[PDB]
């Protein structure tokens, strides 16, 4: 039943979308970040200032210690944990319980964030990027092996008490309108895809399309921003600046380190361009585009202290590890992770972004003469 799964996600702007899960016997309830950009199931398992609660292994009679540790450094933050297995369920997901690997986080630095309301991360990507290595079976692989659940899930993330839906085992048509367009998964590690063209307010960036995928492009619900390779980022910022030049932006705004604010309701959306990302289609040299509005890439901040005005952070940033289509891109689209057919689908979601003049869209097909492979691999 997909209806029971609708609206099973919550979150805070720029804080992460999480689903309720249980671990252990009897079940211990925790909120878990849904992350298509990693492959470990990892949960706080010791007290922490920012943790509202944690996994208590000694209180679970079904816990099995794997007698192995794991250290996972990120660019920002890090945690250390002990690997084990236990019974895991998703109360508002599939009606099943499975035994899964769990990394019990016993030490961390700048990993858990105050007020996020999640206590762990559910890595939904593939084993190749699991830590400490690809022999640690990811949760979704365990789910499919141990149950009759079809090998796919879909995410409908809705921007700013319900934050969206994770539907496991199929597609819920009530969550999107129009056509569902599919792009192939290039390699099963991250959810890697190929961008073939980029336009900003209708204007082609006219780069070799391999530049858009240097050194990979991925779909990642565990990253807030649209992250772009240096060359593409500079070109995008140049275009957006030119379009919005009628207004001055604080030092550091384009680096994402500063807010811009307007009086309530007066945000000049119309001076900001739409961004179109064309994704490789399922047929040779065909593609489709998803169009991103400023309502997506100018992310609202919901801090009470700033609430007299409407303030935003620039949610596009520079990457040295490839393009990342993060949450601000996924928001408003229904995104189908069709692992069974090695493809990802996009459709306009019931909570898609729009104003009176413009709307997020998924459109195709588009045809390209140049037969170059846009893969950087
Ligand atoms: C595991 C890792 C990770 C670790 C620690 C926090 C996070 N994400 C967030 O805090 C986060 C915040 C707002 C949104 Br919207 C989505 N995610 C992600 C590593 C960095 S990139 C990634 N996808 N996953």
């Amino acid at each position: 039943s997909f209806v029971e799964m609708v609206d099973n996600l919550r979150g805070k702007s720029g804080q992460g979308y999480y689903v309720e899960m249980t671990v252990g016997s009897p079940p211990q309830t925790l909120n878990i970040l849904v992350d298509t950009g990693s492959s470990n199931f990892a949960v706080g398992a010791a007290p922490h200032p920012f943790l509202h609660r944690y996994y208590q292994r000694q209180l679970s009679s079904t816990y099995r210690d794997l007698r192995k540790g794991v250290y996972v450094p990120y660019t920002q933050g890090k945690w250390e944990g002990e690997l084990g297995t236990d019974l895991v369920s998703i109360p508002h997901g599939p009606n099943v319980t499975v035994r899964a690997n769990i990394a019990a986080i016993t030490e961390s630095d700048k990993f858990f964030i105050n007020g996020s309301n999640w206590e762990g991360i559910l890595g939904l990507a593939y084993a190749e990027i699991a830590r400490p290595d690809d022999s640690l079976e990811p949760f979704f692989d365990s789910l499919v092996k141990q149950t009759h659940v079809p090998n796919l899930f879909s995410l409908q993330l809705c921007g700013a008490s319900v934050g969206g839906s994770m539907i496991i085992g199929g597609i819920d048509h009530s969550l999107y309108t129009g056509s569902l367009w599919y792009t192939p998964i290039r390699r099963e590690w991250y959810y890697e895809v190929i961008i073939v063209r980029v336009e900003i307010n209708g204007q082609d960036l006219k780069m070799d399309c391999k530049e858009y995928n240097y050194d990979k492009s991925i779909v990642d619900s565990g990253t807030t921003n649209l992250r772009l390779p240096k060359k593409v980022f500079e070109a995008a910022v140049k275009s957006i600046k030119a379009a919005s030049s009628t207004e001055k932006f604080p030092d550091g705004f384009w680096l994402g380190e500063q807010l811009v604010c307007w009086q309530a309701g007066t945000t000049p959306w119309n001076i900001f361009p739409v961004i179109s990302l064309y994704l490789m289609g399922e047929v040779t040299n065909q593609s489709f585009r998803i169009t991103i509005l400023p309502q997506q890439y100018l992310r609202p901040v919901e801090d009470v202290a700033t609430s007299q005005d409407d303030c935003y952070k620039f949610a596009i940033s520079q990457s040295s590890t490839g393009t990342v289509m993060g949450a601000v891109i996924m928001e408003g689209f229904y995104v189908v992770f069709d692992r069974a057919r090695k493809r990802i689908g996009f459709a306009v979601s019931a909570c898609h972004v729009h104003d009176e003049f413009r709307t997020a869209a998924v459109e195709g097909p588009f045809v390209t003469l140049d037969m170059e492979d846009c893969g950087y691999n």
